[PDB]
């Protein structure tokens, strides 16, 4: 299986499924280095974020728990199809790139937070990652190109 990748055991169906442990994917399907990536995110920063002020909100005083359930949440819309993934990044992401719909365009290794970074070279062209943490607050990554 691809970089990061490993078979596991679904704990409510006994159906195997794949997960990521460097993007914190999961899919049911089985899975399948360019010096160069195009990620989108949405950020949910937290009490705890390096800088806990957005654009959104002047004082951030959710929980770092109170984040990953957002962005559960805001997956699980964009895995439904019931959100897409642009449109909760313009309304809901902590960081500036929101008016970009998340764009963060092209960037090369040595430049993002490292598990920023290396989620957005484990995915492949079109995949999203799970929620990915640094210090910013807690991430969505779809990488584009
Ligand atoms: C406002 C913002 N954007 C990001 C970020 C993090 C990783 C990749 C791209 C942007 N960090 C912040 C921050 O305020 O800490």
């Amino acid at each position: 299986l691809p970089p990061g990748w490993e078979k596991a055991m679904s704990r409510s169906s006994g159906r195997v499924y794949y997960f990521n442990h460097i993007t914190n994917a999961s899919q049911w399907e089985r899975p399948s280095e360019p010096a160069r990536v195009r990620c989108s995110h949405l950020l949910v920063k937290h009490s705890q974020s390096r800088r806990p002020s957005s654009w959104r909100q002047e004082k951030i005083t959710r929980t770092k728990e109170e984040a990953l359930e957002l962005i559960n949440g805001y997956i699980q819309k964009i895995k439904s199809g019931e959100e897409d993934f642009e449109s909760l990044a313009s309304q809901f992401s902590d960081c500036s790139s929101a008016k970009a719909r998340g764009d963060l365009g092209a960037f090369s290794r040595g430049q993002m937070q490292k598990p920023f970074e290396d989620a957005s070279f484990a995915l492949r062209t079109g995949e999203m990652s799970g929620p990915v943490f640094t210090d910013s607050g807690i991430h969505i990554i779809l990488r584009t190109e």
